C-alpha cells in the first residue's frame, strides 16, 4: 500500500529537508528514474549525486526500498557508496557518492583498453561480486553502464534497482530483469538461475572492453536473447589478438554449463587478474572519454 510504503520509507530516511545539507545543485539526468543532481555536502565538502523522485509517480516503490536497504547493509570499496536519503512529502531523495570519471561505457566506446587495464577493471568488479555473492546478493544487471569510475581510476558497481537476495531455500531466481545483451543463457532458457548470471555478464563486459560492444548489440533485444540461448558462448572477432590467459579467463566467465562456469571466488584467483596494471593506469582513458564525453 502506498501508505505503508511511505511509513516504511519514513523509517529508513534521515529527518528533514536535504536543502540545508547540500548546496551547489546541478541537474544532470532527468529520466523516469527521477531527476539526478550533482551537489556538495556542506559539512564534509564531498561532491555527491542526488536522485530526486516523486513517489506518487514512481511505479515499483518496493524496488526502491529494496535498493536502499541492500545498499545500506552491503557497503564495499567496489560499490558506489550510498550516503543517505530524505523524504519530503512524496518527494524522495537518495544521496550517493559522485564519481567524476563517468562510466565504463564511456571508456569502451571512446578509447582502446589494453589487457593490463582490462584485467584491473575485471578484478575490481570481481571483488564487488565476490562480496555480494558471499552475502547472498545477485546484482542481476551487470554491464558497463553500471560500472562508474573515479578520476583516480577507482572502479565501482552501482544500480541495485534489480538485485535479488537469495537463501538456502530460495537459492535460485526466475525473474527476467537484466539487460538482454548481457543476460546469461539460463535466464532465458530454463528457469532458476543463481549468482553466476553476474559472472556471465562480467564476461560480456570484458567483450565490451575488447570489441567496444556486447555481442549482438546490432540486433533487436528480442532477437539477441534467442541468439544468446541458441548460440551459447559468444565468438570473438579477433581471438588471436588476445593473450592465452585472457582467452582462458573469458572462457571461464562465458561457459554454458553453469556448474562449469567460474564463481567470483574462483575467478578472483585467476592468473589473468595478476597482469592488472595499477588503477591509475585508467586515468588517461577516463580523461579522454570524459572530454570526448
Amino acid at each position: 500500500s502506498d501508505e505503508e510504503i511511505l511509513e516504511k520509507l519514513r523509517s529508513i530516511v534521515s529527518v528533514g529537508d536535504p536543502k540545508k545539507k547540500y548546496t551547489r545543485f546541478e541537474k544532470i539526468g532527468q529520466g523516469a528514474s527521477g531527476t539526478v543532481y550533482t551537489a556538495m555536502d556542506v559539512a564534509t565538502g564531498q561532491e555527491v549525486a542526488i536522485r530526486q523522485m516523486n513517489l506518487q509517480q514512481q511505479p515499483k516503490k518496493e524496488l526502491i526500498i529494496n535498493e536502499i536497504l541492500v545498499m545500506r547493509e552491503n557497503k564495499n570499496p567496489n560499490i558506489v557508496n550510498y550516503l543517505d536519503s530524505y523524504l519530503v512529502g512524496d518527494e524522495l531523495w537518495v544521496v550517493m557518492e559522485y564519481l567524476a570519471g563517468g562510466s565504463l561505457t564511456d571508456v569502451v566506446t571512446e578509447t582502446c583498453m589494453d589487457e593490463g587495464q582490462i584485467a584491473a577493471v575485471c578484478r575490481e568488479c570481481l571483488q564487488a561480486l565476490e562480496f555480494l555473492h558471499s552475502n547472498q546478493v545477485i546484482h542481476r544487471d551487470i554491464k558497463s553502464d553500471n560500472i562508474l569510475l573515479g578520476m583516480d581510476g577507482s572502479v565501482k558497481l552501482t544500480d541495485f534497482g534489480f538485485c535479488a537476495q537469495i537463501t538456502p531455500e530460495q537459492s535460485k531466481r526466475s525473474t527476467m530483469v537484466g539487460t538482454p545483451y548481457w543476460m546469461a543463457p539460463e535466464v532465458v532458457t530454463r528457469k532458476a538461475y543463481g549468482p553466476k548470471v553476474d559472472i556471465w555478464s562480467l564476461g560480456i563486459m570484458a567483450i565490451e572492453m575488447i570489441e567496444g560492444e556486447p555481442p549482438y548489440l546490432n540486433e533487436n533485444p528480442l532477437r539477441a536473447l534467442y541468439l544468446i540461448a541458441t548460440n551459447g558462448t559468444p565468438e570473438l572477432q579477433n581471438p588471436e589478438k588476445l593473450s592465452a590467459i585472457f582467452r582462458d579467463f573469458l572462457n571461464r566467465c562465458l561457459d554454458m554449463d553453469v556448474e562449469k562456469r567460474g564463481s567470483a571466488k574462483e575467478l578472483l584467483q585467476h592468473q589473468f587478474l595478476k597482469i592488472a596494471k595499477p588503477l591509475s593506469s585508467l586515468t588517461p582513458l577516463i580523461a579522454a572519454a570524459k572530454e570526448a564525453t
